[PDB]
């Protein structure tokens, strides 16, 4: 019955919704949300759906947003899940180690409001090389239902 709406817990903005298939990944860090490309105009369900923006990063200019963003999500864990820190710190740590060897594979997209505090998404494709899927970061994200 029930649906859930996924939102960027620093922007607001509506990110997702449990339209999708969603898995738990790195170990609880991030939701990776599978998607399918439609075209009507080609494009990634997902992203037209939730009017997500595709911005571009230099490795660089990434690596200072990540590193700042993981940060800001850790003060939002110190005031509601101070329990949650540790791990979500070690598993930052590690995550964004991934994203920035891999840094080639992704195309990003930010919130329809394109609040440069808020989440980045990652995109890329699954093996077969047409079915997109999006990483969002748990922690940053705040449920709505109904």
């Amino acid at each position: 019955e029930f649906m859930i709406i996924y939102r960027d817990l620093i922007s607001h903005d509506e990110m997702f919704s449990d339209i999708y298939k969603i898995r738990e990944i790195a170990d609880g860090l991030c939701l990776e949300v599978e998607g399918k490309m439609v075209s009507r105009i080609t494009g990634v369900d997902i992203v037209m759906n939730h009017h997500l923006q595709e911005t571009s990063f230099t490795k660089e200019a990434y690596k200072k947003y990540i590193k700042d963003y993981m940060k800001s999500i850790k003060g939002k864990l110190e005031e509601q899940r101070p329990e949650r820190v540790k791990p979500f710190m070690t598993g930052a740590a590690e995550q964004i180690k991934h994203i920035l060897a891999n840094f080639k594979n992704y195309q990003f997209f930010i919130g329809e409001n394109m609040n440069p505090d808020g989440m980045v998404a990652l995109l890329d494709y699954r093996e077969d090389g047409v079915t997109p899927y999006m990483i969002f970061f748990k922690d940053g994200l705040e449920m709505e239902k109904c």
